[PDB]
């Protein structure tokens, strides 16, 4: 009997909570097709002014009303999907919200209606006035749905939103979302504008003030290539800079909302590795808020997470309001990634092509409805119309509430026009270098050192103490010290970059006795920079495209990214290729970003060998890109201070070492720390004759010292070997200054470690022809060309090494 | 009482959900929930000793008392398997996995649990004997994968299938090879002692054997792989569907995939969503695949992206192991889906692990306490086998050598790129062919559109017209498959061309079905099969088919070129440096489409320079073709040659359309593909003072402004293939202009970018003793292209206009 039966109603209840949204009205056309627990026979009864007992449903309820309720809460316009979600709390809290809607007003009915129109109207005009759609018809309600996020965001003290989409939609959130002029954008139609070699309209982002009743909040769509769905990392990235210079640094003063298409979201990887990684230190955000532009579920990879999901139908702009906002309060909440899934179609399988003919757009569908409840008339709804056309005509702006940016936005004012050769403050005064380097060689007795560290330690108090020449980690970490003692933040990041992938760092150091770390840089005043390190694992495409969004936010913070090996970071090609290397001039955007790649032939084989340098420097042109390849201690903390100290702000690709790291000669003394620069190129080092010198040989990086102890070895005075440390862009003048001695000579060689194939010389030829006296010949030494990098056997590696080094030494 | 038998029920339920998060699962027992509890549930300890239906719960005694119910729910659940399904949607897949689940489990006989102790033995024997030896990624914690993966192949046998096809990383590696695949011990030790293309590390080698069981030979094959991690995945399933492609009895049970991943690396790479979302697809999906998940210490939940079922079991317990092995192949050959197994296990290379005894121990003391195996039992074990290593050879008593017929590639192995390949068609039977594939069942009703493309199709057939690009193109695929050869086209929108120039596939606009004119050629012909795309994945999944299938042409089309550097690591660690690495052969196309149109920065270039720099030692051919001849004569040397090296194609996209790039029926018939074009103008060789060269579409633009111009004094030759270099084909090209000292190389894309900096040197080889070189073409850049049309356009203009300009 009745026991049994309101046994019945609580599993009834559950069924529509879990799978309620499988029977939503969710598809604006009626198409879709529903493929159960859902009817009471399943459950047993028929029965329905029996009264119940409801729950937790947000007490006694007549069942039919209940089956009514629940009917409209789960089976309408929104498909809450949502009890996957392990956490209590949030369910409950869910269910409060949904399960208890108040009627919006006349004023913001109207509203909505209002951007329903400017969606449609901005399509028309263009469709019209330049017949070459991308456009948001219909998913119009996203514009509604934006702007509502925005408004919404204000009122719970949100300063700053940071949006990242593609393509469709993009000219209408432009436009009638961030506030771009139309009068700028028609004139893109007509090919008047940059002063870089530029991109297309769809890839424009775009920077403004919005103003609403909870204050003022700044908007920022990011730009992105054609390449879809690696612009989030970007975003994301882009949010943890802005979060990390408040002040105290709350989640729901920055939103990151991302907008995705159905098929990129479980088609892209980037997808997965944006989702892992957002959940580690040093790269979370509090969550964010994405949208799916649902056309051709999909949404189905935020349960290798687990985030709500709200479905919602394009066509009731109020059901997406809601939405909006209590996806919004959701992730503000409860700091988590939150899911909506906008189910619309394309206005512009013919089958439902007819269907969509015979639909009714969204504004009209909306109009329609504010006229039978008499909060419009026909006369109103056209005169919206009539008045965005003409606003249109005009030119002028076109969102309300779009507020022109104060001075302290422009954030990258002062980094902007800026050459390689600048001057900057290289010089440090030793006691203060001293000072420095014997605080961060200063552990509190507190902290247990494991024993090789203990060592490398003592060694670091006695480089300060000028009883010891630095080491590379040695003078490393003291670049980092010299900068955040005046007040320059660096944020170091890479796979086990606190110790080091060689263990050459040791910027963090842990504990034996609590298990805790204590980091030596984040001690040394009051006031001083931040200086945090993370380390990644994997997910290397997302987490370069985050490094690459947060140097592109905060051109203050030395920023750094490491990859274990460089021939890893082909991982992350489309990120250097679309963003880093020539997001300059597609886009206007400076980025002073570090890429720490180890590279060096040591006989590891093809994936532990080769940075694929000769790919960076076939990369670079105009001045885009720096290539450097540092061979000593105090070349690596001068070039680390030059690209933090001098103005210019363009990437960094350091060819950065792993033997040198430990070599016997690589090592670098106080006086040159202290008042010493980097060097783009290195001259002879040994006394010799240069009337007896027959040859030049010019190399960059960790072959040097190859050559060096060998020509020693041999005894030998009639060639020389000079560095060249900063292959782009190329240092003519240090050129000259290292080769004036050597003006007579004919016999000039380039020699490389790496093949043939590779390397600089095929990219860097013409370059050394420039610089060699007008009688020279100049030659190759190195290793064949090879299809790849590098050899599997250690014995045929050592082979070729020395092989390349007797050849350029041989003058016979 | 009533109440109380729904509630029951719902106990039950609530074991088969969530029994797993209360399921004994870590070996070390290092590692709450309300629905578990009868409690919870409204039921009592007195409540126990009463009697009640089991619904579904397939034990099946029908009733049973409470208090028993629930010893078994706790046995099936909880114990060390821990079955997560219950998510998945289809009934009958969850009511499959209750009845062979909840039934029982699992009674293995003597000989059975002796020969896991067997193998437990080989895989702890191994790795000690390698640390001692030569003082190694261990397997040593997870020694239960190797008696997994034998009872994966023995039961794979007994269920017909015939190749098992692996990919697995370095953990393992040494201990797979050689327990399972059957590497002898002597080759692993020589390797360790230097004593051996260029090579690789020993933990990323694979190997081929056969392997006997009761149900047959069974083929292995576990492939190589570079450092990165869990991009080998797609290529062994690639791998899997070529191996499915050339059985008459096309049954997926037949070929297995499996793939073994870290727990790190499954959450943090991005093909593994790629890949599980690749194999939904017709046709790159296999029949699923079984993922063997090493897991350390949830990571495992990225399979409910796809709603596969999850099977976590301690590694201590090789019957557990075994038992959840055979279910997951059963549920992968019968549901023809993907299956996770999540092995539950530590690396023994702090506290804890070190006074845990290992897997062998735990198993043998076992099997004593049972009298079926006794401390001197299991002792000889281990000297039988240590014993064994020293003598050095196969450990695997089940291996034996290949049969002649397993080498596929014996054929394709030493060939050179110029060699005579059979390019000539008879004329009769080139314009049969071009006849059939233009003609159309009248059943079919084309859109008017692709009506008027297959005319002028039947128009080029006829002799009346000159072919354009698809239809020479659609005609080398016709001349192939007609002779047996199968084709295989794999990209965006391939069926019909990103740039509509394909129409291999007509959709009929009354059935909403299509029709396929090369497949109905005639009976016994090639297979062809267009197949419409994740690149990373599909790029990677392209390359296992080719170097699986040396017979199919197999050809991948990005929507631009320059969209493949999505796809960078497929390239640099297998397409480009494969051979070298692992002497592995791969006639993969890619068709990038490549030209500066003035679409922008990622509508233009292909990179390839990008290509030309990863050129080395032969790897691979970089081809630019101008003409539909040469892209009709290119495709069919790359099928008809018996070298297999990637093809590389600067793909055009304006030129599919441009009225002077068109072929005659008698270039097709009779012509070849020709690495190098001479001057085609009648042009007098002594009024010539100067000599460009070039590759692709600009040299239509040179072409056009010289006619304008009526210049008589400028030859422009074009280079079609620009690796291998063809030396003999310039020659003869250049032959004419040997007293010519000005020489120009024209080209589209920016001085740092398409050939200038990489060909240069062969440029200058090829050119005569007096003469100079120099560049014309776009100034370097730092993005590929402009972003505005009319900008590219006066550049366009001006490095022709550079280019012709004599004195
Ligand atoms: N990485 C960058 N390079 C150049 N300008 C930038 C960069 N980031 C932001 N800006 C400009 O500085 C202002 C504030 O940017 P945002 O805070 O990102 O909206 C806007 O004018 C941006 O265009
Ligand atoms: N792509 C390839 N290149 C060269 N040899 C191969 C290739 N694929 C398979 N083989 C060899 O052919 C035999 C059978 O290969 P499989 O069927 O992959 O086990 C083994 O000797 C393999 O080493």
């Amino acid at each position: 009997d009745t026991n049994v039966k309101q046994v019945k109603v609580l599993q009834l209840i559950n069924a529509y909570r879990f799978r309620g949204h499988q029977h939503a009205n969710l598809d604006p056309l009626g198409l879709w097709q529903q493929d159960d627990l859902d009817p009471s026979f399943h459950d047993l009864t028929e029965d329905f002014q029996e009264t119940f007992n409801v729950g937790s449903f947000a007490e006694t309820m007549k069942l039919g009303e209940l089956l009514e309720a629940l009917k409209q809460t789960y089976c309408g316009p929104i498909g809450a999907e949502y009890m996957h979600i392990t956490s209590t709390e949030e369910k409950r809290w869910i269910q409060q919200r949904i399960e208890s809607r108040a009627t919006f007003n006349s004023e913001e009915k109207k509203r909505f209606l209002s951007e329903l129109t400017a969606a449609e109207g901005l399509e028309r005009y263009l469709g019209a006035k330049f017949p070459g759609r991308f456009s948001l018809e219909g998913g119009d309600a996203l514009i509604p749905m934006l702007k509502e996020m925005i408004r919404h965001a204000g009122n719970s003290g949100t300063r700053e939103v940071v949006l990242g989409m593609a393509h469709r939609g993009r000219l209408n959130v432009l436009v009638n979302v961030l506030g771009k002029k139309p009068q700028d954008l028609f004139d893109e139609f007509a090919g008047k504008h940059h002063l870089g070699t530029g991109d297309v309209k769809y890839h424009m982002g775009f920077s403004s003030d919005f103003q609403t009743d909870g204050g003022l909040v700044h908007l920022a769509l990011a730009f992105n290539p054609s390449h879809l769905e690696i612009v989030s990392p970007v975003v994301i990235g882009s949010v943890r800079a802005r979060l990390d210079r408040l002040d105290e640094p709350s989640s729901n003063k920055v939103l990151p909302i991302t907008i995705h298409g159905d098929a990129a979201v479980t088609g892209q990887g980037v997808v997965q590795e944006t989702l892992n990684m957002s959940k580690a230190r040093g790269y979370e955000v509090g969550g964010t808020v994405r949208i799916v532009i649902n056309n051709q579920y999909c949404t189905d990879i935020g349960k290798m997470v687990q985030a709500p999901i709200f479905h919602v139908n394009a066509d009731d702009p109020e059901a997406v309001a809601f939405v909006t906002r209590l996806a919004l309060d959701f992730r503000n909440t409860f700091k988590r990634d939150v899911f909506i899934d906008l189910v619309c179609y394309r206005r512009h399988q013919p089958l439902m092509y007819q269907k969509i003919k015979k639909h009714p757009t969204p504004r009209k569908i909306y109009a329609d409805k504010l006229e039978q409840e008499k909060v419009a008339t026909l006369e109103d709804a056209t005169e919206m119309v009539n008045l965005y056309r003409d606003a249109l005509d005009a030119g002028d702006c076109v969102v309300a509430e779009w507020r022109p940016m104060n001075m302290h936005s422009f954030t990258w004012s002062p980094y902007l026009n800026h050459e390689w050769d600048e001057e900057y403050p290289n010089k440090v005064e030793m006691k203060r270098l001293q000072e420095l380097a014997k605080r961060i060689s200063t552990v509190p007795e507190a902290v247990e050192m494991q024993s090789r560290v203990a060592k490398i330690y003592g060694d670091r108090q006695a480089m300060a103490a000028g009883e010891k020449l630095f080491d590379w980690g040695g003078a490393e970490n003291l670049a980092y010290a010299t900068l955040v003692d005046e007040g320059i933040p660096v944020r170091l990041s890479g796979e086990d970059s606190g110790r080091g992938t060689f263990f050459h760092r040791h910027a963090v150091i842990h504990n034996q006795s609590n298990g805790s770390t204590y980091t030596p840089l984040q001690h040394i005043h009051n006031g001083q920079g931040a200086f945090r390190v993370w380390d990644s694992v994997l997910s290397e495409e997302a987490v370069l495209a985050f490094e690459y969004g947060y140097a592109t936010a905060e051109p203050r913070t030395l920023t750094i990214w490491e990859a274990q090996f460089g021939d890893f970071a082909n991982g992350a090609q489309v990120v250097i290729d679309q963003f880093i290397s020539s997001g300059e001039q597609k886009w206007g955007r400076m980025c002073g970003l570090v890429m720490l790649l180890p590279h060096g032939y040591e006989g590891q084989g093809p994936e532990h060998s080769s940075a694929r340098l000769e790919r960076y420097l076939q990369l670079c042109a105009e001045q885009n890109m720096q290539v450097c390849v540092p061979s000593t201690p105090a070349q690596v903390y001068h070039m680390l201070r030059r690209q933090a100290l001098r103005g210019m702000r363009r990437p960094l690709v350091v060819m950065s070492p792993k033997s040198l790291l430990r070599h016997p000669l690589a090592v670098s003394s106080l006086e040159e720390l202290a008042n010493g620069t980097f060097l783009p190129a290195i001259g002879e080092i040994d006394e010799l004759d240069p009337k007896g010198v027959k040859r030049v040989v010019m190399c960059s990086g960790k072959v040097y010292y190859d050559l060096l102890e060998q020509r020693r070895k041999n005894n030998q005075h009639d060639v020389a070997i000079v560095r060249i440390e900063q292959l782009y862009p190329f240092p003519h003048k240090a050129m000259q200054e290292v080769l004036q001695q050597f003006a007579h000579v004919k016999d000039f060689v380039w020699c490389q470690e790496e093949p043939l194939n590779q390397g600089a010389w095929y990219c860097s030829q013409h370059h050394f022809r420039e610089v060699i006296p007008f009688g020279a010949s100049l030659r190759y030494a190195g290793r064949p060309a090879s299809a790849s990098p590098a050899v599997g056997h250690m014995s045929v590696h050592q082979k070729q090494q020395q092989d390349l080094v007797n050849d350029a030494l041989n003058v016979e």
